[PDB]
């Protein structure tokens, strides 16, 4: 009965293909598998442990509230929601907020609203929602839909109606599909799968043009871009685009499910008692954890750090670059790094990847193109050049013969 | 300073809280930021199974939460296979998937019953059949499959091909049913609806139905189940087996975290990349369910909530013959649901704030019906004090008259 890859295959549904070896302890940015065989993480679980595996102030916000009180649901509030709240109305643009458990639920949340906000203020024919070539919302039913790669669409029965998607950084072609019928425009700032695609200024800027001009709502995807990851709190920040509604979750929690919601008042009272609703959503253990998260992230030293790291990389990656002749492109914002194999290697982002955890280095894709990096906002310099070693070593192995 | 005024400042007006704060809990015990005292018979909406902050629970977030918490679902982990495998073996399931939420867990089922059928009979064999007044979550699709339309319209358009017909209604789904149907999906027991039990009629001809039209089963025991009715599943009760089942609420006993299961068959259609999740089946979700699980599937613990249901049970009896209140007293094992009769039709919310003012926690299902879904591990002095503080908000909601 010991437990081992073949395990998976007889327990979970076949969705997702594991690796060949089970991670089973963590500390900052280094994992353990069940062999004790060591792993520098450039992958933060996608961009998810912000501040590497079991970061002491997280893990003392976890204990000291898991002792105090976890949940009692949306009947009531909570100071640890409360307190979190707070915190993000008084960093951003934000007025209100909804914590929910997942960045597919915060982005539910966020196109219901944006759906019922039009319904009230204008018209129930409002529905049109403009999204993007290559986005990822979500899971769900609707999210997926809104997500704009039809192989992960397809094959559900009907899907909700009124998305049309367009190609991202393609100002001309929403504005050619935007009409007075338009609820929403929903982008992600950086295109996270999809390449790790920046928007471009002009690009952005337009998007808040049109949504004004059609009386729509623009709503930001930050799910994989926000809570620091850019190296400004949010990516629209960075931008100086204001978006109505942004959707937050991954880093938000470092590690913990939380997710959350941001929106203005104006907007935020559309909506009505029962209009929306979570069992989980809001907890105080969440908001805890979330709380101490936020605490840390939005520090100037933090976040100026996450600049400072992205150029060890960066500067890592040119260095394979000249030695191997692989990246066409090195691209994204703070510590979402892309980097474009070249025509000569397309479709090999997976082998790279695979001969990274062979050598004890995981990375990420953004498609078969490109190799994705989201290692811990606090990623040590040391554990940056070591991890970063081991990828040239496994690149070295299979460009051997080329 | 955090008041209650602060929410109407800080969360997007989809809730009404209560004018108190909770920020302590023990067992089946609550206090507020005044330190009032509560007997909990909410369990957060029939959540904390195991009460607040079980030593069990606590103990296992802590240990998982010094050792690992994510690592993605690039990677499989321990503590997700050891839940799994326990699910697996003590249920119909052969295979699962981890997700955040009921919502999540819902979405799984009704995509993979959609996919199943695709991919094994018919790009057209699209209908879903579900019921008047289900609650199956606040995803468009969830909520669309969900029986209530004042939480479905607003949206813009829903996902197409649901069909709704009337709960406990047999012939009505016969007549819907065809070669073209991919689902019928039922709550065991409608929880928000009134709390209203499926029938064995009706359940088991579902089954009949489903075999029928090569459709699946899909039950909803986000709220029935993990031990919610006195066995470990409502399905186990009626003796009915699903295709495919959704689990949450109970299951983490307050950690957010859902599962959905059914059999290889059925799981062998998805394809890698159909589904996902960042969070759903992380090792720390996982090591708390891990434990909540070991508590609730013991025979000790599923006998007593049958034990504890008497003594709830037998008090809202002693409210009745003192107070004339109550038409009917239904539900299953620590799910309860007491109807108001004509008189008091519509006050079940007067009711409810009348027991918070008088220390204990109480629900409803709808406007007729008080609802109790508190702790399967509920003490017996805590379920007596809290029935006796429900007496006390009775008496006062009567004497107004
Ligand atoms: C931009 C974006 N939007 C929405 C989601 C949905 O979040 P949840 O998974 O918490 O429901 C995500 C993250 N979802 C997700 C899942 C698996 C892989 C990847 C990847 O970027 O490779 C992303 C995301 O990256
Ligand atoms: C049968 C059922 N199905 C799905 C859900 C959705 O689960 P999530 O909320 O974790 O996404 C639920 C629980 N959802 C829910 C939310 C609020 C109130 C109530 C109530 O029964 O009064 C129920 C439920 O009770
Ligand atoms: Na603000
Ligand atoms: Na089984």
């Amino acid at each position: 009965t010991a437990i081992t890859r073949a395990t998976f295959d007889e327990v979970i549904l076949p969705v997702y293909a594991p690796a060949d070896f089970i991670p089973v302890k963590g500390k900052g940015s280094r994992v353990w598998d069940q062999q004790g065989k060591e792993y520098i993480d450039f992958a933060g679980g996608i961009a998810v442990t912000a501040l590497g595996h079991c970061h002491p102030a997280l893990v003392e916000a976890l204990k000291s509230q898991g002792e105090t009180l976890w949940h009692t649901s949306n009947v009531f509030t909570n100071e640890p929601a409360l307190r979190l709240g707070r915190k993000l109305i008084d960093a951003t643009f934000a007025e209100r907020v909804l914590f929910m458990n997942s960045g597919t639920e915060a982005n539910e949340t966020a196109f219901k609203l944006a759906r019922h906000y039009a319904c009230v203020r204008h018209s129930p024919f409002k529905t049109k929602i403009i999204a993007f070539h290559n986005a990822f919302h979500g899971r769900s039913l609707f999210t997926v839909s809104v997500g704009g790669q039809p192989k992960y669409s397809d094959g559900f029965g009907p899907k909700p109606a009124d998305i049309i998607h367009v190609p991202f950084n393609d100002l001309h072609a929403v504005k050619a599909v935007m009409d007075d019928h338009t609820c929403a425009v929903v982008v992600e700032p950086i295109q996270g799968e999809g390449g790790v695609q920046a928007a471009t200024p002009e690009f952005l800027k337009g998007l808040r043009d049109l949504c004004d001009e059609h009386q729509a709502l623009l709503v930001f995807d930050e799910v994989q871009c926000g809570m620091g990851r850019t190296g400004d709190l949010f990516a629209y920040m960075h931008y100086g685009v204001t978006p109505d509604i942004l959707t937050s979750a991954k880093a938000l929690g470092g590690g913990f499910p939380v997710s959350a919601m941001l929106t203005t008042q104006e907007i935020a009272s559309a909506f009505h008692v029962g209009s929306h609703g979570s069992t989980y959503g809001g907890n105080p253990l969440a908001c805890a954890v979330a709380g101490a998260t936020f605490d840390i992230i939005n520090t100037p030293e933090v976040l100026q750090g996450i600049h400072t790291k992205r150029q060890q990389f960066v500067q890592h990656l040119q260095a394979i670059d000249e030695q191997f002749d692989i990246f066409s492109d090195i691209r994204g914002m703070g510590l979402l790094i892309g980097a474009e194999l070249k025509p000569k290697y397309k479709g090999r982002a997976r082998d790279f990847l695979y001969a990274g955890a062979e050598a004890g280095v995981m990375v990420l894709n953004a498609g078969a193109d490109v190799m994705r990096f989201a290692p811990s906002l606090v990623v040590e310099e040391a554990d940056i050049h070591e991890g970063m070693q081991r990828f040239a070593q496994a690149v070295g192995k299979v460009v051997a013969l080329e």
